[PDB]
């Protein structure tokens, strides 16, 4: 919890409320390449992270640091365009702060989306990767978000994460993913996050393939962790950018200087999927 109060994420939650007549029920955080979906808003209502009250500035990004209010396919949203990254030297509390005020803000579903290498071999690069489960490195060793005092007002001491990522929500891509009748299959697994901006070693690669991950990346869980936390549903994508080198060979480089996947149509798909989904993200009312 550390650095910041209850009130301090009350203040800046009702700040934005009386600052945008929209009420949002969606938080999508968009990963590296991704932030393409914040043009698909409507009554888009802008915001720089530095405007909001006690908002994590961006490090570099005086280039497209913000947070977008919009109505995507029917859902009122709010997207978060550049996230924040441990590697950036964001104490894993500043990271997840976004989360605390959406939920504050009405939020009640939060989509995460990042770019990650891919360790599963059945992974192409380009291919979208529906997060199933995550392993949780950081938090291992102390670095997670939940870190510090808590508070009963967001959730209990000790939150499950056994089922962090909504079931529900990932038949619903399985499917929609079908509707869309899209040639190759939306894959699913497990999330490995890690951080230290520098990439993998071939065999740090084979450490995290014993350890059963399919996608390695940057970011993520601790967004996920405190959404749970909150009572957020959560489900999220992970958009394979490289294929991590797991032999002493290859050369087929993993990159981020090569993130053209994520500036790619690979990546523009990925937004019209997200784009779909929303009509499956259950209203507030539940209905009938
Ligand atoms: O092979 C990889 N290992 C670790 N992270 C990766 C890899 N490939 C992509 N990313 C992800 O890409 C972003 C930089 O473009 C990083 O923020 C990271 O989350």
């Amino acid at each position: 919890e550390n650095g910041y109060t209850y009130e301090d994420y009350k203040n800046t939650a009702e700040w934005l409320l009386s600052h945008t007549k929209h009420r949002p029920q969606v938080a999508i955080i968009c990963g590296s390449g991704l932030g393409g979906l914040t043009d698909k808003l409507t009554q888009a209502q802008i915001f720089d992270y530095s405007e909001i009250p006690n908002f994590p500035r961006s490090t570099v990004p005086g280039h497209a640091g913000r947070l977008v209010f919009g109505f995507l396919n029917g859902r009122a949203c709010v997207m978060m365009q550049g996230r924040f990254h441990m590697y950036e030297g964001y104490p894993l509390w500043k990271v997840t702060f976004p989360v605390r005020v959406f939920h504050l803000l009405g939020v009640d579903t939060l989509v995460v989306t990042n770019a990650a290498g891919g360790l599963n071999p059945k992974f192409e690069v380009g291919d979208i990767m529906l997060i199933r489960d995550h392993i949780n490195l950081p938090g291992f060793s102390g670095q997670n978000p939940l870190r510090g005092p808590n508070d009963e007002r967001f959730g209990d001491r000790f939150p499950a994460m056994s089922d962090a990522y909504d079931r529900t929500m990932r038949q619903r891509a399985l499917s929609t993913w079908k509707q869309m009748g899209e040639q190759r299959e939306l894959q699913e697994g497990t999330y490995v996050m890690v951080a230290g901006p520098s990439f993998e070693t071939v065999a740090e690669c084979r450490v995290l393939q014993k350890l059963g991950a399919d996608a390695v990346g940057m970011s993520t869980v601790p967004e996920v962790i405190v959404a749970r936390h909150c009572g957020l549903r959560v489900f999220g994508f992970s958009l394979i950018t490289n294929k991590v080198i797991m032999d002493y060979e290859s050369l087929e480089k993993a990159n981020h200087e090569e993130v053209l996947a994520a500036g790619k149509q690979a990546a523009q798909k990925l937004e019209q999927f997200v784009s779909i989904l929303m009509a499956s993200i259950p209203l507030p009312d539940k209905a009938s």
